Parts: C-alpha cells; structure tokens; sequence
C-alpha cells in the first residue's frame, strides 16, 4: 500500500451552506489492497478539508470497476497507470505551475471533482471523479487515524529535539571549557 | 472562562467486560467551564480517556443547577466552585504517586460506568468520591477526535517550527565560538 499523493491543492468549490469559493483542500491519493474480500486491487482518492475535520469525501476505485470507469471517462490508460496520470495532473496544479484547475462540486452526500483546463472559447474537461462522503464510521477511523499520527510524530518531534538541544548544548559546553 | 483544571494519566483499577479486571493508565481531564441546555449554567466536565483506544470516551457533566442533589447524595461539605479543587487535588496525588487513594473505574453490562476514589484500610474500603460518567456518542467522540487531531497537529507544527529555530540559533552558538 503506497501513498502517491499527500498535499494541498487550491480548488473552486461550489458547496450549498457556503457560497462558490476556491479554498484549500487536502487531495490524498494512495494505491493499495480493498474491496470485498481485501484481494482486489484499490486506489483510493480522498479529498479533505484542512479547515473543517468533518469534511472527508472519498472514492475507492475497485480494479474490477475500473473499465467500465475508463470507458465512461474515455481514459487511454491501465488501471496501474490511471493514479499516476491523476497525481501527475494534481502535483502540477498544487505546485502552481499549471494551467489546469480543480472544481469540488457537491451532488448532499456526494460530490464531484474535475480537473479543467480553461481556454478562452471553451472550460475543457480533463478527468471527472465522483467522491462519496463518508460516514461517521468512517469519519471516526479517519480521525482517529490523523490524531494518533500527528500525535505520536509530535511526540518523535519532542524526542529528537531534546536529543538536539543535548548534542549541542554539550559541543557548547565543550567549546565553554576550552 | 473555561479552565482545564488538570490533564494528566492515571493508573487506573478497571472492570470492563471485554477486558480482564485490570490496572490501566487512563487519561483524565477536568475542565470547568460553562454550558448546560443554555449555555448559561456553571459546570465542571470530568473527561476519562484511553491512551491505548482513541474510541474510549467517557465524561460526566456536572451542571451548577443539579449540584445540590450531587452534593447531598454523596454527603459532599464543598461548594460547586469548590468541589473541582476537592477533586483534582485527590487525582494529582494519585498521579503523582504520594497517595494513600486509588482509583476505580467499573462497567456496566455498555454505556455507563462509575469512577471512585477509594482509600482502602485494613478493615473497609472507604469511599471518598463516585462519579457516574456516560460513554458518548459518535457526536461527542468525533468532536473529541477532532480537536484531539486539531491539536496534536498544531503541536507538531509548532514543535517543528520552534526546533529549526533552536538548531539555528545553537549551530550559529557553534559556528562562532570556534572561530573565536
């Protein structure tokens, strides 16, 4: 299981409680194992907000779904090259230098989201992902998950900097004494 | 203004059916604070946690206005504003180790359980507090695991941030009195 994709991207976001506004979000994109029996190949395309805990939108794409995904998208790519093509597309739009953006759009409990190039005449579609939001069982791993790491990398944070402050307050204690 | 009166890990005698009968380190946490169905109440949270389970979640919200039945039911002599300070002081000396008192934390069966302080003598042991504290719901756990991850996040980051300084200001400490 390999995480391709952790950051975050700028995205036009069309969502009813709010008004259309280009926010933040977190794209997360990882290739693993899932499905039924946990036998069938997966990628995973989460999308959250850095802003908001309870916003986690996700799609499992399921090898087994995946020409029938193709089709419909009209891709020309393996389902082994399909997330390379989606991160590359992605990295390009959050480290700045693209011409592509990203639309989150709901429709609700489920939403939609597009990478689009904009030329003058006419917005050209790149890719369209239909994300399911999740549910408090879900949400509840999720968030477990998240604290629990940032937990313990804020602990290792801690450790390694009380090492550091040691491994230099003696190379200060040695060049004091001398 | 809402003060956290004590965070801390406790080691903990603990009844839950799952589990075996077992000593554990459990997280408390009192915060007083305000709320209440108003948000206008006096209160005091008691917030029991699992270091090992983020899904363990248990709190008793003490309202102001139903302190007096509290109070007489456990034959307590403190005010509400007092009664926190009673029991922080109790849980930090179980904390810190220089106690005669115990903790226990049974139960039910599995959405209850009760907390008590217990001083335990040759003969009886003695009750000094009972606490009945509600596991929460999704609702109440999710806000919890948020701000938890909120946070420790946040932490992390500032941890980070205050490192690279640290290093910085200490590696320039070595690059000078080398020379020098």
């Amino acid at each position: 299981p390999q995480t391709l994709l952790e950051t975050t991207v700028m995205v036009s976001t069309k969502m009813p409680p709010h008004e259309p506004q280009v926010r933040p979000l977190g794209v997360y994109v990882r290739t693993g194992r899932g499905g039924p029996n946990g036998v069938t190949r997966v990628v995973l395309v989460r999308l959250t907000d850095p802003t908001d805990p309870f916003f986690l939108f996700e799609l499992e794409l399921l090898e087994d779904d995946y020409n029938a995904f193709k089709q419909h998208l009209e891709l020309l790519v393996d389902f082994h090259g399909f997330p390379r093509y989606l991160v590359g597309m992605l990295r390009d739009i959050a480290d700045g230098a693209s011409a592509y953006e990203l639309s989150f759009v709901l429709n609700s409990n489920r939403g939609t989201l597009r990478v689009l190039e904009t030329t003058d005449e006419k917005t050209v579609e790149h890719i369209s992902l239909v994300l399911l939001r999740q549910g408090d069982a879900g949400l509840k791993r999720y968030l477990a998950e998240r604290f629990q790491h940032y937990e313990q990398s804020f602990r290792a944070s801690e450790a390694s900097r009380a090492v550091i402050t040691a491994e230099l307050q003696e190379k200060i204690g040695d060049l004091q004494a001398a």
